[PDB]
């Protein structure tokens, strides 16, 4: 796995990407690593924002599926033509697989002006693949066609990081891994059972923490929280940080600001009945440099999203083989001399199954 260390790059707020090759002869592309979606989709036309794009005409191994796909998001969209081709990861396992590829032929608010990636690698499950679950996601193809173990891990450093494909590199973390069950294989869905701001329980019905889901998503920058939870969390963060006052717009991410800030703890459902563990992040994770900073915790209508704000504190193991996600303190996380991100257990937490939304 030495070869896979430091195989991720990016720019702040623009996501983390890995080098891949598609086609025969191989075409090199930079591809966003996204645990929050399930399609392998790449620019296939000369959009002006793109450094490079997939040219199917140059690939002898390209196969047309003769189906199109339209993928709208809340703001923006991509549309593409489905096919298959041979795909490798130069700084990954020494293998080539035949994968589904959506050739992107038009988009809006999808590619970023100024970024260095030109496609997305959806690492989540078939249930959320577009157009439907018959379109086998890349990782499912990789595990089917090779001996690569059904696991990957991510160390996102606040940019660079590591995607260890088929394993765990113990040099990337300190202490022990602690595992939370994947509730359902669609998104990487998890259950949050308790929330603390500076060790102070938010005291909410834990179902609210997971309304309507809680997910782990490398393709999202922020820690996104259900609005009822966000309102409560902001109230507590405001109170803990009242040495200095800030405009109300800052907490809503409508404006920037230029030890006063509390830690944030999320208790996650453990592996055993009535057992949990907690992960703890610092302001160094949730106040993001733009010295100007954006408040990178925001409300959601789609549930909790544990984006880069959470993942940058931790080495995160997507243990698909055992339907569980592991967290350990990241050897690269940004901290200071007084506080560090933490993963701690075990704790006693009752009625954890009541926390999941149905
Ligand atoms: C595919 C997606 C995504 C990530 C990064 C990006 F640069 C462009 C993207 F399209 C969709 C994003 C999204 C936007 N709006 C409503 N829902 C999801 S979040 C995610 N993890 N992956």
């Amino acid at each position: 796995f030495v070869e896979m260390v430091d195989n991720l790059r990016g720019k702040s707020g623009q996501g983390y990407y890995v080098e891949m090759t598609v086609g025969s002869p191989p075409q090199t592309l930079n591809i966003l690593v996204d645990t929050g979606s399930s399609n392998f989709a790449v620019g296939a036309a000369p959009h002006p924002f793109l450094h490079r794009y997939y040219q199917r005409q140059l690939s002898s191994t390209y196969r047309d599926l003769r189906k199109g796909v339209y993928v709208p998001y809340t703001q923006g969209k991509w549309e593409g033509e489905l096919g298959t081709d041979l795909v490798s990861i130069p700084h990954g396992p020494n293998v080539t697989v035949r994968a589904n590829i959506a050739a992107i032929t038009e988009s809006d608010k999808f590619f970023i002006n100024g970024s260095n990636w030109e496609g997305i690698l959806g690492l989540a499950y078939a249930e959320i693949a577009r157009p439907d679950d018959s379109l086998e996601p890349f990782f499912d193809s990789l595990v089917k066609q090779t001996h690569v173990p059904n696991l990957f891990s991510l160390q996102l450093c606040g940019v660079g990081g590591s995607m260890i494909i088929g394993g765990i590199d113990h040099s990337l973390y300190t202490g022990s891994l602690w595992y939370t069950p994947i509730r359902r294989e669609w998104y990487y869905e998890v259950i949050i059972v308790r929330v603390e701001i500076n060790g102070q329980d938010l005291k909410m019905d834990c179902k609210e923490y997971n309304y309507d889901k809680s997910i782990v998503d490398s393709g999202t920058t922020n820690l996104r929280l259900p609005k009822k939870v966000f309102e409560a969390a902001v109230k507590s963060i405001k109170a803990a940080s009242s040495t200095e006052k800030f405009p109300d717009g800052f907490w809503l991410g409508e404006q920037l600001v230029c030890n006063i800030f509390p830690v944030i703890s999320l208790y996650l459902m453990g592996e055993v009945t009535n057992q949990s563990f907690r992960i703890t992040i610092l302001p160094q994770q949730y106040l993001r440099p733009v010295d100007c900073y954006k408040f990178a915790i925001s409300q959601s209508s789609t549930g909790t999203v544990m984006g880069a704000v959470i993942m940058e504190g931790f080495y995160v193991v997507f243990d698909r083989a055992r339907k569980r996600i592991g967290f350990a303190v990241s050897a690269c996380h940004v901290h200071d001399e007084f506080r560090t991100a933490a993963v701690e257990g075990p704790f006693v937490t009752l009625d954890m199954e009541d926390c999941g939304y149905n």
